[PDB]
């Protein structure tokens, strides 16, 4: 028998009337392409570019009738990927690709075998900085849906049909975690159908789910604001009369409440809209102002001037037992409308 | 019927006479080419290089008389993108592209349709890195102005005319956001026909206006600074002889205003010019610094020696209700005079 | 003799029938492919894209029947590397690469030697971007393993094999750092064999390991934080009514322990979950805090309100010598059951 | 008549021995080639790298008198930039490249027109990341001077000559701002004829000068420090005896010039010698920690041990009265030198 | 006579025999190629990814005796870069890569002159991103070592030997600054003769020495924490019983302390271990720690109860006369043992 690389230089060559640049089925019934990828690597999920980058084996198998082939023995050959362009390959790209590029080291990293009956498959190695829209409304709570689209761009819904193969069409390796999100092991398929002033291309699209991780905005951000909150309210149980204690209690708390948010906005995000870990820390930052607030005016009624001396002294103490009470309250309040409207969403 | 790749090599080959470095219509009336432009990423919008990134889809048009054809039926062809380098096309560029590329995976995201009567389609896939200059003299609150011009390289303005289409110029994206700017929905469309030393070359541009968002500034840069100023004016209702709270509440607030500028410095754009939020933080640098010159006034005055004892007395009291009323006041004056010059613009 | 760049013509022209499609022993055994690397630079290990950069000589042996000459005399050639097409090698590829090049400066950097049996001496220099997945659970102390595999692309198991070689299958070169690991000098050495729904692919892997380094960590976070919580303690034997003594020690240390914590975020990796570090600093957080919630207790008890004036008082003293005991000794126990459970593991 | 591109290769054929290898006048005259450049963009001045990114047109004239022609009527022809292989153009580079590529997005952006009697107009769009060496001994007040040099790299002096041309040699774009600089409306320019152990090759540079913007230097960083420096001084007009209230007011003041000099290093360049702002920082400094100097001479000598104790007190109220004077002056004097040596240079 | 571009195409075309990949003095002595660099640029020496990057000039000298010839006149001629493949060049390349590239802008910067009797002049502009390691155990004061060596890939010692020339290897350009460093104008030159398992090959080296700039560090984190002990120890002349004074000047000078060395990590490079920075900040962090402790037992020895009350109170002012002249003293031994052990290395 014949070796394998000369069969297909004989099934391709110039006799046959073989011609690469024209799909199967030639005005005809459109081709179906049936599509599967495999999920190397992921992550580098960046925020101020609104972009992820992945690592995927994408398998396409389509049919060829012109390569179809009795003489030869196996039941499968394999084009070496020197030559590939003496095949049609169908024009998938992706509609949110913002660079890609393929693997070429030591081998380009291509595959492709013809079958007997004439079926064809092409998997490659793909590199993809695939963009997708981020709504950080409640940056540390939300979940982020990132979308994979694979359009065709010059055969319309006529010529050139993709599908997703009904056994497994997005695949995930083991090992493969993430510093800020994880991935939810449950995917979408669905279609997009893309109309344009051109024709109705078709498109394909796989949809992934991030939710992200808590336990480090609870250590470094929330309790550390939560405990300065505390330490406000320490001033209505020391004494009234020890002027340089309050207010020494009072801007330091301001201050560590300053530091607190301003030392942490490196970590975040730069996005240029209030998120829900900027209202905690502007409520936060309420609660501490209002403490001091609260000794300005028992400093000015205890102050003012026995009948009415003994008048005014008691309506600064009445002042103080309330504030015991009421600035845990309404800081409780608080802290049950926010952790409510943000675990509901 | 012929195969229609054999029947483009018919109609460009050896015969006919078709040469690709020849412009239709050649020694006559310039060659008209309808534009549009289809947005589907956008942004990276820096403001340290002032540039932005874009994807877009160019759409050209033109009429090549030399590719009538009427023998073949169908009223469209469609040369395959490997074969692209024997048709005339136009040499379109940008020219403010600092950078930019084609689109290779999978396939060249190319794509050419011949009509019947040698109307000419050619979609391409380009990602730019656009430069526009940027005006930041009043930075939370500016609308940034981006073009996108579009050039002829070679062919002077008697030889190859840009238009945009009547129909659509620029389509943009539906679900497409940006981290610190909204896109308005409306698109300037006009020409700048450049001269050189060289000849008139067409060009044709597309403005955009960008209104950047607001609500990241008030919540963590605005208020904050807002309430530390009020923080300073609970002296004036402190104590007079309460000498280590006054000046403790003096320092400590001053103290949290240098961390609150310090530490927002990271998060805003690095230019070397004064800004409408540089001017904001220091204006309420200087009401904070007022409020400790109010005390050392105050501190020398009740100091200072019965009868002179009672006046000296009476005068720093007489100063301190005073600026009760007056720091209030004069920082209204200036909270006013500053939002109406900053969103009058 | 005939110069050995045309005995290598004759040996692979158009005459013998020599095909680099063909894997040598075609429709036989498979091809016993023997590898060893060499690395000559490590690092930048990232741990937000989680991958680190390697610079490598890769060196591959096979035996091909169809290059073993007997006419010329010396026992080994060299094929120049500009002729490197007219050869079959193997499609050897790294299944973690992330992006990879080659080497082309001043000469191509590859080399080839057949030798009179047709032992084939196949090396490269690669730069590799391979992508090892991390676990920062407990930052300063952690081992991090990093491997490296070779799978084959194309040729399923029943055609070719990848061996280490049994004489130094992983060289490191020697004056070889990292700014923040060390590398340990044993290497791990095995198979994977992936599966797929294509074939049984062969792959060999190797694992390194990497100790991070701690005297950092400790010089500049956690002694710093130690000694914060020890001045929190001297507020025990200062005296019980310096009222502005003891506020002052209070917040001005939970201030400088938010500044401690702030500061050092910036060199500490973003991962999105609680670190050995981070629960360090919040409960180091907590020790401070805890020391103003002591004396909040004594001002209140000995502010109460002769018999019962002697009792208040007598209560407000024995609830400050108990912990002037207590606190160095819950935090000795939060200090061994720290750093016994960070060292086990 | 025949078309433009059939008479250029009949020009620069086979016949007539046209040799793109072989300079005009050969083994005559040299060649005299002159330029002018366009710059379109300008920015992105790195001082960690020490460079600064350009785009540029760069326009090249020289007499090629084997491409006169006299049959064709038009005065002037334009080959088309794939056949741009066949014409012998100049070896310019740039002395100090650090990086430069060509653009090729929807065309080479390349231009070639051979006049009648020969004069060669070559056009091309490159862009630069030109490196000029800086000069931050004192950064605020600078202005660096950045050159642009274009050698000739195998031609030496007696074979080819570069010239600027005596009508605008170097033009600017009309919008072209920059972040932290402004560009001077001057351009200096002269050669510069490198000798090497090679030959003497022909160089030609422009200079160009870039004065520092100053109002953001001011508003963040001189005037924030200055206010610092006077609220060490209000320390002198409160009372003597308030022990809490000048030390209190001492550190504290030194600690907001020390978050003022921390916050503003992460704005500054990294350079690792002494600038102009390094020295008010650390001066200004001075200034604050010789503020609380003073007060510990205070509350020693009046605090030493009726005619001895009024003479000590006497003393220390002399040292104060003393310093109200001597710190606005010697201050002052500081405010002089400083601002005269580095407005002079 | 004949042109000289095909007068070479007659001294290496189909006649004479000449091979391009065939050494010059086949099965004969080696091949002595004699070497010498021009650094252009030089910088952006990185710690983090522990290389820099240069710009040479890289020009070979070796003998061809294929190329000699007499018939022709002039003394040299010159090859051009296009028909560079025509010549066998040393494979060359870098043995600390990490990464290279040409230069290809206007022209492909090579050069290329062979003489009369067969001397062959190869110059050519690289640019290396050469990786060096990097020793930071003690990092203001440190000199680094760079290398830069030069090996063969293919030809061992037997084949082909290079050397550096005897009149200047290594020129450096003259206005050549660095941020960071200085170079000095001595370069060590000598071999490496790298051994593998496959031969001896040739290398060549030249070191480079870097001595960092002081001048930044002293103002910026030497002094100013030099500065805060000397505040540490104010309190020893300020008066016992001044207790609010004592402690607010205690905790606030090791709160500016603890903002003086995290604010200044963000400068520092992110190694993981010890430097000679680390430890001035660690123990100037221990003497204003160790001044709060001793007022700790000031406040308790003076508390602690005429006899006895005669007798305490001499004994805490006897344990503050001794510290006077202690912590002075203590901190000039170790400000004299640090800057001998880092001045001697
Ligand atoms: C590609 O897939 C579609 C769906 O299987 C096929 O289209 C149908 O084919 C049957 C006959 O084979 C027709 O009766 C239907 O009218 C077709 N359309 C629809 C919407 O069902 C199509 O034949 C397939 N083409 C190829 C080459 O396999
Ligand atoms: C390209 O567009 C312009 C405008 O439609 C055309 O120029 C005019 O053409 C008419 C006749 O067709 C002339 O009477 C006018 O004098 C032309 N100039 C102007 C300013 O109106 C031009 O013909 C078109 N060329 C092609 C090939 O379509
Ligand atoms: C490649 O390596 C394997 C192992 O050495 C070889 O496979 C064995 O070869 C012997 C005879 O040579 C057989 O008896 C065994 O059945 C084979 N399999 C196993 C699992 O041992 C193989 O021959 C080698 N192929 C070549 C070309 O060298
Ligand atoms: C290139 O420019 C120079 C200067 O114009 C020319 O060199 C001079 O040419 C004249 C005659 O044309 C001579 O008399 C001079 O001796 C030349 N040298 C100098 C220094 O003036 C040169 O001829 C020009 N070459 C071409 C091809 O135009
Ligand atoms: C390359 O350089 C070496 C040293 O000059 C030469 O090797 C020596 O050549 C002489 C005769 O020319 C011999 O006697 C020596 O035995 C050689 N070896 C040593 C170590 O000295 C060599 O000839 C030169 N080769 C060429 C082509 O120039």
């Amino acid at each position: 028998p014949m070796p394998p690389s000369e069969f297909l230089d004989k099934l391709m060559g110039k006799v046959s009337g073989y011609d690469a640049r024209i799909r199967p089925n030639f005005k005809g019934p459109p081709v179906n392409v049936t599509c599967n990828i495999f999920i190397n690597s992921f992550g580098s999920i960046a925020e101020t570019t609104m972009d992820y980058r992945v690592n995927i084996f994408l398998r396409q198998q389509w049919n060829d009738p012109r390569l179809a082939y009795s003489e030869y023995p196996d039941d499968s050959l394999d084009l070496d990927p020197s030559m590939l362009d003496s095949i049609w390959k169908p024009d998938l790209f992706f509609a949110n690709e913002k660079g890609a590029n393929f693997h070429e080291v030591t081998t380009d990293n291509k595959l492709l075998r013809i079958s007997k009956n004439g079926n064809v498959l092409y998997s490659i190695r793909i590199t993809l900085v695939l963009a997708c829209p981020m709504d950080l409304k409640n940056f540390p709570m939300d979940v982020q849906t990132c979308i994979m689209q694979l359009e065709s761009f010059g055969y319309t819904m006529n010529d050139l049909i993709f599908e997703w193969d009904e056994k497994g069409a997005v695949q995930v390796a083991d090992g493969l975690t993430l510093p800020q999100f994880i991935l939810k092991e449950e995917k979408d398929l669905r279609y997009c159908t893309k109309h344009y002033n051109t024709g109705k291309f078709t498109c394909i699209e796989a949809r992934f789910h991030l939710e992200r991780q808590m336990g480090y905005y609870l250590i470094q951000m929330y309790i550390p604001s939560l405990l300065i909150v505390i330490l406000s309210w320490v001033s209505f149980w020391i004494n009234m009369d020890a002027a340089p204690a309050r207010v020494g209690l009072g801007i330091t708390t301001v201050l560590t409440m300053t530091t607190q948010s301003s030392g942490s906005r490196a970590s975040l995000p730069k996005v240029s809209y209030v998120k829900a870990i900027d209202i905690w820390m502007a409520v936060c930052l309420l609660f501490v102002f209002s403490a001091l607030l609260e000794y300005a005016a028992v400093n000015f009624i205890a102050r003012q001037h026995e009948e009415m001396r003994k008048l005014f002294i008691s309506r600064a103490k009445r002042i103080d037992t309330v504030s015991r009470v009421a600035f845990p309250l309404v800081f409780l309040i608080f802290n049950i409308f926010y952790w409510i409207t943000y675990k509901i969403i």
